[PDB]
C-alpha cells in the first residue's frame, strides 16, 4: 500500500527530491539546478518560479524513475533554504518580485536605521536574532517599499507573504494552506519566541501587514494534502539547518553539529531554554525529541562550498568541487595566501554586511594551486571561528564535532579542519541528515514512525578525525587569519 | 662606408641587439631570453655570463643575419637593466656570485640597521635615492660578507664590481676598460649627485673597499674599443630607463615619459638640477642632449607587466599578455574588484616593503575577466599615484604623457590609463625607444650625429589618447583603488 516517503529540499542552489523507505533506505534522488541571480554585487535573487519548477520536477523524476506512485508514498516532509523571502499576488498566485535570498545584502540601509533607535535588545531580545540584512523582516519591507500599491493590498489581504516553505505548499496545494513552521518562522525577525508569535511591534516598526502572513504550525504536524494522484499529505516543515540538526539526531541539550554546503551553520541544541549570545550568535528554534519545540545556539557562516563553486564556475581553476582535493594537496601549503569568502559580506560572528570577499599575502611564488587551498581552509577557519562563540557561549567543551554535509567527502578538508579546531572530527555513515531529518518529522507526524530510537541506528560513525599539529602551529595560522579578516571588513562604502 | 650603428640592450629577461641606419631605421634584431634565477622567496639572480653569453649572440647574431660587417658599423651604444650587481676575480675575469637584480629583496635586514643609524636624510640628499633593497649599496654589501677573503681582495683592488653595463664593457674590452656612467652610478646608493662622485660615507657605512669601483663616465662618450673584428667603438651608456627617456627625446627640463615593462617607470628631466622629492620619488641622473649630465624625478613602480605574467604563467587565467585585452573588455568593468601588485612590497611612492599582493572587493558574480581587467587596471592607477607626486615635486601639469613600453600595445589599457590620469597620451611611431637612446648617445658621441634634431624626426607620435571619462567617475576610482592599497601595506610581519 504505502511504504514510502518523500523528503523535499528547496536548497540555495538547487532544488531536491529525496525517496525513503521504512528502515530509511534513501531510495531514489531527483535533483535540478536553478539560476542563482546577483542583480548587482552583494545582491542575489532567485526565481520563485524556477524554485517552484524545479523543485516540481525533482518530485515527480523521483517517483518516476522508483516506478513509485502516488500510494506508496504516506507522506512529504518539507525542508528549505531559510531566509528567503516571497510575496506574490493571491488571487492570481504570482511574485510581485524575485526572492530574496538570505545572503544577499541589499537591506542594509534599513538595517542601519532600525540600528539608531535602540532595536538591538529588543530584537535581541524577543526574536533571538541580531540586526542584520539576514533575516526576512527588512527583505519584506524592502519589497513593500519598492512596489506601488504594495501595502495596500497588502492590507486588503490582496498581497501574501512567505518564505520558501510557505510558499511552495501554498504551490501544492493550490491556494489551499498558508503556513509555516516555527524553525522558518524563528528566523523572520517578526516573531517573539517566547510567544510563538507575531510580533507587533516588528510589524509595525517594520511596517508590514499582518494580512500577508501565514499562520505558523509545528514542524512535524499534517498540514495538509497534495494532490500528487491521489492525495498525499504533509507532515513536515523545517529550514534546512534544523531540519539537518534532527537527522543527526542532536536532539538533547549540547549536541551540536556543523554543517557543510553552500554556507556554513553550526547548531547546537539548548534544549527547552533559550541561551542568550555573547558573542554574535544565534538564538533559534529547534526540534524536541519529538517535533515539539527546542531551542538551539547557531553560528551562521556565509560562504563555504560556495567559494568552491565559484572556484569552479566563475574564476574556473578546477572543474570539480570533487578535484580541490586533489590540487590542494599538490602543495604543502598555502604559501601565506588567505582567502576570505565575503563575498556577501561577514556574518557570524562578525555579522559585517560591507566585508566583502579578499585575497592576501600575494607573493611572485603564488599558484592556482594556494590560491586553491586556501580557499578550502577558509572554510575551516571560519568554523573555528564560530566554534569558539559556541564555546563562549554556551559554556561547553566540544571534543568532538559532528559534521555533515556535500565538503565532508574532503579529507583533507575534514583533516585540516580537526587539525586547526584542535578536536577530532566525525563523519557520519549516512549523509542526507537534512532529508532524513525532513522525513522523520514528515513520518514522525504521520504514524510512519512512532519514535527515534528506530532511526537511531544510522547514527553511525564512518570517519573519525584526529588532529595532528600542535599548537603553535594552529594559532600561528589562526593568527593570520584573524590578521586577514580584520582586513576585510568594511569595504563596503555607506 | 660606416654606415651603421649598434645598441645593445641587456634587460632584466633577455639580452638584445638592435641595428639601424643614418634615418635610425632599426635594421635587425637580434635577441635571446635568458634564465631567472629566484634562489628563494624575495631573491633574484641571473646567471652573470649566461647574460653575457645572450648579449653577444645578439650581437653578432645580428650583423650575421644582415650582412653587415664589422666595417660598416660607427659605434656601439649600450643599455641595461639598472640596479642588479656584480663582482669578478679580476685577473680571472670571473664573477665570485650570481648576479643580484634590481628585483631582489634580500638586502632587506641591512636595510633596517642603516634605518637605524638615521642616514634618509644622508641618503634622500646626496644619492637622491631612498633606503631599499632596491639600490644596490646593501647589495653589494651582502654579497662582500658572504664571501670569505672578499673585502681582502676587494682592498687588494683584487675585486671587481660593476654594474651591467660596467661587466659588460669589462667583456667587450677583455678587461682593459672598466667604467660607468653617471645614470647607472646614481643608482648604486654610493655617488654623490652634485659631486658627480663615490661617497665616502656610503662607502665606509656600506663597508666597501673603493678599489673595486670603476670609472665614471659621462653617457655619450668614447670609452674604449671591442675587437669584433677590426675594432669598433663604445660612445654610449645610460640606463636603460634614461636610456628610453633619451631616445624618447625628453632630453629638456619637464618632459617626461612612461614605461611600461616588466615594472613602470616615469621619468622627468629636471635639467641641470637635481630637484628633492617632498613625495616619495627619486631624484636621478639622466642626460641632457649630449650626453652630459642632467637630473631628473623618478617614479619606480615594481609591479607592471610583470602582474600580467604572473596571470599568465602563474594563475593560468590567459595564453598571451596579448589575450589579456580580449578578455578585459568581454566584461564591461571591473565589478568593484581591485587588485594590488605587491608581490614584493611597493615602491614608488609608497615604499612600504611589508607590502603584499592582494585581491579586492570579491563578491560570488565575479569572475576571471573582472580578475584579468583589474590586474590591467592597476597599471593605470599605479602611474598616476605616481603622476600626481610628480607634479607635486615637479611644481608641473603634465597635459600630456609620452609612453612607451611593450603594453603600450594594450589599446584597452592606453585608453583606461588616459582615462584616469584624465590626461593625453602619446603612443610613438617607433618601439624600442630605448635601443634609440642608447644608439643616438653613442653615435653622438662619435659625432655619427651632430644634434637631435636630426631624429626629431623619429618622434612620429602614432598615436594620442584622450580622457573619455567624467572627473566624479575618475575620482570615484581612485578612492576605492587606495582603499585598496592602505589595505595591501604593512602585510609582512617583522
Ligand atoms: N569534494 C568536495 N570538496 C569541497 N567542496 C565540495 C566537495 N563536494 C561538494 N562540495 C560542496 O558542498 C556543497 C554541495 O553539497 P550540498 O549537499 O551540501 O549542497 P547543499 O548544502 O544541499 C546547498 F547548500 F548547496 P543548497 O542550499 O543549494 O541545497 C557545495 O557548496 C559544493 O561545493
Ligand atoms: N599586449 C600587452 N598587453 C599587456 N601587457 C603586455 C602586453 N604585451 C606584453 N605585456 C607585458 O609587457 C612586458 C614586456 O614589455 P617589454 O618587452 O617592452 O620590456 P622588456 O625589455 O622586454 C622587459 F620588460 F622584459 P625589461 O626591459 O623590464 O627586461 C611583460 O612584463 C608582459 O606582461
Ligand atoms: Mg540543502
Ligand atoms: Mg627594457
Amino acid at each position: 500500500e504505502k511504504k514510502y516517503i518523500v523528503a523535499l529540499d528547496q536548497g540555495t542552489t538547487s532544488s531536491r527530491a529525496v525517496v525513503m523507505d521504512h528502515d530509511a533506505n534513501i531510495i531514489s534522488v531527483s535533483q535540478r539546478e536553478f539560476e542563482q541571480i546577483y542583480p548587482k554585487p552583494g545582491w542575489v535573487e532567485h526565481d520563485p518560479m524556477e524554485i517552484w519548477a524545479t523543485q516540481s520536477w525533482t518530485l515527480v523524476e523521483v517517483l518516476a524513475k522508483a516506478d513509485i506512485s502516488s500510494d506508496q508514498i504516506a507522506a512529504i516532509g518539507i525542508t528549505n533554504q531559510r531566509e528567503t523571502t516571497i510575496v506574490w499576488e493571491k488571487e492570481t498566485g504570482k511574485p510581485i518580485y524575485n526572492a530574496i535570498v538570505w545572503q544577499c545584502r541589499r537591506t542594509a540601509e534599513i538595517c542601519e536605521h532600525l540600528k539608531r533607535d535602540g532595536l538591538e535588545d529588543y530584537i535581541r531580545s524577543n526574536t533571538g536574532l541580531v540586526i542584520d540584512p539576514y533575516f526576512s523582516g527588512t527583505k519584506v519591507k524592502w519589497i513593500l517599499d519598492h512596489v506601488e500599491g504594495s501595502r495596500e493590498r497588502a492590507r486588503r489581504g490582496e498581497l501574501l507573504f512567505g518564505t520558501v516553505d510557505t510558499w511552495l505548499i501554498w504551490k501544492m496545494t493550490q491556494g489551499r494552506v498558508h503556513v509555516t513552521d516555527y524553525t522558518n518562522a524563528s528566523r523572520t525577525m517578526l516573531f517573539n519566541i517566547h510567544t510563538l508569535d507575531w510580533d507587533d511591534k516588528m510589524l509595525e516598526v517594520l511596517d508590514i501587514p499582518r494580512e500577508m502572513l501565514p499562520e505558523v504550525r509545528r514542524s512535524s504536524e499534517v498540514y495538509g494534502q497534495t494532490n500528487i494522484g491521489t492525495r498525499i499529505p504533509i507532515s513536515g516543515i523545517a529550514g534546512d539547518q534544523q531540519a539537518a540538526l534532527f537527522g543527526q539526531l542532536c536532539v538533547k541539550e549540547g549536541m551540536a553539529k556543523n554543517t557543510y554546503g553552500t554556507g556554513c551553520f553550526m547548531l547546537m541544541n539548548t534544549g527547552e531554554k533559550a541561551v542568550k549570545s555573547e558573542n554574535g550568535l544565534l538564538t533559534t528554534i529547534a526540534c524536541g525529541p519529538t517535533g515539539e519545540v527546542n531551542y538551539a545556539l547557531e553560528g551562521a557562516v556565509f560562504m563555504a562550498g560556495a567559494s568552491i563553486q565559484w572556484l569552479r564556475d566563475e574564476m574556473k581553476l578546477i572543474n570539480d568541487a570533487y578535484d580541490s582535493e586533489y590540487f590542494a594537496t599538490k602543495v604543502q601549503n598555502t604559501n601565506g595566501v588567505y582567502v576570505v569568502p565575503a563575498f556577501t559580506g561577514l556574518g557570524a560572528p562578525y555579522w559585517d554586511p560591507y566585508a566583502r570577499g579578499a585575497i592576501f599575502g600575494l607573493t611572485r611564488g603564488v599558484n592556482a594551486n594556494h590560491i586553491i587551498r586556501a580557499t578550502l581552509e577558509s572554510i575551516a577557519y571560519q568554523t573555528r571561528d564560530v566554534l569558539e562563540a559556541m564555546q563562549a557561549d554556551s559554556g561547553i567543551r566540544l571534543h568532538a564535532l559532528r559534521v555533515d554535509g556535500g565538503a565532508v567527502a574532503n579529507n583533507f578538508l575534514m583533516q585540516f579542519q580537526s587539525d586547526i579546531l584542535g578536536t577530532r572530527v566525525e563523519r557520519p555513515e549516512v549523509r542526507e541528515v537534512t532529508a532524513l531529518g525532513a522525513a522523520y518529522l514528515a513520518g514522525l507526524a504521520v504514524g510512519f514512525w512512532q519514535n527515534l530510537d528506530e532511526l537511531q541506528e544510522k547514527a553511525v560513525i564512518e570517519r573519525e578525525f584526529r588532529p595532528g599539529i600542535e599548537t603553535t602551529e594552529r594559532n600561528y595560522r589562526y593568527a593570520g587569519w584573524k590578521k586577514a579578516v580584520k582586513r576585510a571588513m568594511a569595504w563596503e562604502e555607506h
